[PDB]
């Protein structure tokens, strides 16, 4: 019976006071493009999305998860991933979380900056936050797919980005963009994996590669 | 005859082309008094935000859905002359990004100042950082403007204060009142507020009005409104 695959979209946010939080903005619709083929090629897949994201119409195999925040993601990447065999991460999650908010002349007095990580001008610390490097941990056999977005950078540097992700997260495969090569009708992206790369030239072109890669890796 | 403006939401800021610094609040309030507003017969006007609770469709309500507090100054500079009351219950950004760098430049620096002249193109940024810095600045004053755009326009702004006592709140809203030349300060308490109450105070120069809940807050100010004609 069928095949489980995990995906996600959209962006996660990040409270720094009662006021304020940190937001990551998706549509998500690569998600939902690439959700709506796997469902087509008759996959069960479980969403992990947030409100406002672009979602697949309702489909007897389709399950989706509204999450807010990282808190959140963690938690279901705990509860579900040793259930399924795929994990598509496509959410903008902020590498960097919130830490600590206060005046410029505060920050300029201090004599060790390192102190912060425990009004004309503000300053805001955050540190990293390190999650998908998780999963393989989780569950070793997992198929897991990671995104990296870039803005305005060579290629080369995009892929050499991209494959230290894939080592850092052991994934089986990034797909690499920049901002600056996605357009209403284009959207080039490199795969990158440990000994090859691929390059396409559409949304459409990017799930469809991806159900290729899925159904090569499960036979 | 009298047409409102309603502000909602809150504004975001953005850090770059993912990451924006966003007031969170989902303008619930601000729906309600809109709800409120129109089925009493009033046309309104609703500046608002993405992430805000929209009140339903309606042939008396026009929406506009803006960013930031930029977007949020335009949007009052060529509206408030038009309109004869604005509620404004928006949450507005204090401070908007001006760049954003690693920790290991902040530490060079032998004035911090030198950052607030600088662009994020020119940031020492890297995945390595184990932590990254913002430098924010002040946002433009934007509500201390409405009565020079339109002198005879009722103001009524809200101040949200975290953990006080309520002649704490009624202080800081009467300096508001002041500072705005606004008719109506509609002072709060984050920890007042709940699923089935939302206590209030109305602050005005010399009296003062409770209320207890989101309806009765809709209830008062339309009572008000309807006093002005």
């Amino acid at each position: 019976n069928a095949m489980k695959i995990l995906v996600t979209s959209g962006g996660t946010s990040e409270a720094i006071d009662s006021v304020r939080s940190i937001t990551n903005h998706s549509t998500g619709h690569l998600g939902k493009i690439i959700t709506e083929t796997l469902l087509s090629a008759g996959y069960e897949v479980c969403l992990i999305t947030t409100k406002r994201a672009l979602k697949p119409e309702p489909h007897p195999n389709l399950s989706i998860r509204e999450i807010t925040n990282t808190k959140d993601l963690l938690i279901e990447m705990q509860e579900r991933v040793q259930d399924y065999q795929v994990l598509i991460h496509s959410m903008a999650v902020s590498d960097y979380t919130p830490v600590y908010m206060t005046g410029l002349e505060e920050v300029q007095a201090s004599s060790n900056l390192k102190e912060f990580l425990s009004d004309e001008v503000q300053v805001l610390f955050l540190k990293k936050t390190p999650i998908i490097s998780l999963v393989k941990e989780w569950n070793p056999t997992i198929h897991l797919i990671g995104f990296k977005l870039l803005v305005d950078v060579t290629e080369d540097h995009l892929v050499d980005i991209a494959r230290k992700s894939l080592i850092k997260n052991q994934a089986d495969l990034i797909i690499a963009n920049d901002l600056t090569q996605i357009s209403a009708d284009q959207h080039r992206a490199i795969f990158v994996e440990k000994n090859q790369l691929q390059t396409v030239q559409t949304k459409e072109e990017i799930a469809e590669l991806l159900l290729e890669k899925i159904q090569a890796y499960h036979s």
